[PDB]
């Protein structure tokens, strides 16, 4: 499958899944979840623990505005 991005108003941003397959081998943070976390993806989830937060909790991964949102 292909790497999606989110078209975010300021600017769209990348998912790579290759990156997180390898980082993240607890898959489980990411799938089966419960149903629900494909509508309840938002802005609010995305700079929280849907991408941010896990970023900031795992010492690694970007952080800043510009290093996720990139036009
Ligand atoms: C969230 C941060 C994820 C983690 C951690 C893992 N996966 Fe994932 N996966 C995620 C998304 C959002 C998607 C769809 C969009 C995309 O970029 O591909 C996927 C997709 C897969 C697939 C299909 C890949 C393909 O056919 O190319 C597989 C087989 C899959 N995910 C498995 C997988 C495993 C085994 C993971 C742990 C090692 C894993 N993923 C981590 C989100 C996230
Ligand atoms: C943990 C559960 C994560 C979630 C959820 C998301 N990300 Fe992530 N990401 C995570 C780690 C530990 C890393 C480091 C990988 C590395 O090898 O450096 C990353 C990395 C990224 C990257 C950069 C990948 C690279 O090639 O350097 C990007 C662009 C990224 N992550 C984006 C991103 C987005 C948009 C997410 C939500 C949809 C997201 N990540 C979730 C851990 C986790
Ligand atoms: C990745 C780890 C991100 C970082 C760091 C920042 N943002 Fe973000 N943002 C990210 C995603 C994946 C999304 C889309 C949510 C979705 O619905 O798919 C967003 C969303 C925004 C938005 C709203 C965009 C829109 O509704 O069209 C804004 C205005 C925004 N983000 C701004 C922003 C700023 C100023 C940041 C640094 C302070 C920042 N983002 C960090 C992913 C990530
Ligand atoms: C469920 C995990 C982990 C975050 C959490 O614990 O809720 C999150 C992390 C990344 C999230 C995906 C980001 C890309 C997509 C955004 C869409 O608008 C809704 C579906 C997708 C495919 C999301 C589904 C789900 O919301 C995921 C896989």
């Amino acid at each position: 499958a292909d790497d999606i991005v989110l078209k975010a108003k300021n600017g769209d941003v990348k998912f790579p899944h290759k990156a997180h397959q390898k980082a993240v081998p607890d898959c489980k943070k990411c799938h089966e979840k419960g149903p629900g976390k494909i509508e309840g993806f938002g802005k609010e989830m995305a700079h929280g623990k849907g991408c941010k937060g896990c970023h900031e909790e795992s010492k690694k991964g970007p952080t800043k505005c510009g290093e996720c949102h990139k036009k």
